[PDB]
């Protein structure tokens, strides 16, 4: 899969038997999904994007399925308006940027 | 140009007579520099990241040089932490994601 950036790089992931969508983005270090109910144990976390910061949930070795390519990694968990793919997880499924 | 997503994909780009490093993100509609002076009348513009919301000031038209490709497009200025060139300039340089 070649994917241009005319819209959006928006992929289907399937995370805790939940179906989601997703974006993925070079400009983030790492996983930051909405408000969802994970498996095991956490850790608070603040991280910051434009305009400030947001307190999230670390989660560690979460199964993720991305696009149909399987990759475990920490996922954070919190406000975000939109369901990001970080860099944390990208490197696992072979994920290059080109031009 | 392959860029891996192991490290930040940070590149070299000159606007405006200055050598800057940005930030090549998929996740960004929009290019967003930090302070800097434009040629050139601007339109006031509120962005949303995660955690809030800056004032940026919208530049239309703009030369930028990314990695010794050029392109013309709009250029946001305001208190980002870091250079943004986003989705709006990458298609100008041909820039996919592949996996
Ligand atoms: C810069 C920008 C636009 O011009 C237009 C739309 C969105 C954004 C935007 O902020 N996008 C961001 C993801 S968050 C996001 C929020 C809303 C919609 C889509 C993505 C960037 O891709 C990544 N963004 C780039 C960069 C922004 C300036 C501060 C430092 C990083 C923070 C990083 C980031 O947020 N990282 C997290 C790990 C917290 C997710």
């Amino acid at each position: 899969p070649q994917i241009t950036l005319w819209q959006r790089p928006l992929v289907t992931i399937k995370i805790g038997g939940q179906l989601k969508e997703a974006l993925l983005d070079t400009g983030a270090d790492n996983t930051v999904l909405e408000e969802m109910s994970l498996p095991g144990r956490w850790k608070p976390k603040m991280i910051g994007g434009i305009g400030g910061f947001i307190a999230v949930r670390q989660y560690d070795q979460i199964l993720i399925e991305i696009c149909g390519h399987k990759a475990i990694g920490t996922v954070l968990v919190g406000p975000t308006p939109v369901n990001i793919i970080g860099r944390n997880l990208m490197t696992q499924i072979g994920c290059t940027l080109n031009f």
